[PDB]
């Protein structure tokens, strides 16, 4: 409806999967070459599957910071037959808050589906499900099941992965630009 509903759009049609493991259907944002991001709670094992094609785990890494705190990201590396668009460059390089964000998913229960959240809060330390977990981000919105891996953007960034919500505000784990040096 406006330009951040189109860059949400352009990240939604070329740089996003759907991903699906042993816990469920997630949004999984494709960031370069082979290389996505999932939430952690994914539980990404050997095996996946992208679009409804079973897809072998190269590698998995579920992030913490250093210290040895969860940052409920996953970065896969799949064994894929073709490239994402290298998108390295939308990642912001520092913890940060934001004005006018887009939450984005697309699976079989949500397609196509855009949220206008508003502002977003570096809000940091959040007990996620039980774990303590470091550089979520915050929004003001009453985000459900089935968003997990939604992809959160302003104009011209990628600021995080969308991870829980608690009924009224809903939660991200950061995308910072130093998760994807190669």
């Amino acid at each position: 409806m406006g330009p951040g509903f189109d860059f949400a759009q352009a990240i939604m049609k070329k740089n996003t999967v759907i991903a699906r493991t042993e816990k469920g259907e997630f949004t999984m944002l494709g960031v370069y070459d082979r290389v996505a991001v999932i939430p952690t709670h994914a539980s990404v094992g050997e095996i996946i599957y992208i679009n409804d094609v079973e897809t072998r785990v190269l590698d998995a890494c579920a992030l913490r910071d250093l210290t040895d705190t969860n940052l409920e990201i996953t970065i896969v590396k799949l064994d894929r037959n073709q490239k994402f668009r290298d998108i390295r460059h939308f990642l912001p390089r520092c913890e940060d808050d934001y004005n006018d964000a887009v939450l984005s998913v697309h699976t079989s229960k949500f397609p196509n589906m855009y949220i206008p959240v508003g502002q977003v809060t570096n809000y940091g330390f959040l007990n996620l499900g039980g774990t303590p977990t470091h550089r979520i981000l915050m929004y003001n919105f009453p985000t459900r099941a089935g968003q997990c891996g939604g992809v959160v953007t302003t104009t011209g960034k990628v600021i995080g992965i969308h991870v829980g919500g608690n009924g009224a505000q809903g939660f991200a784990a950061m995308l910072l630009h130093s998760y994807f040096t190669d």
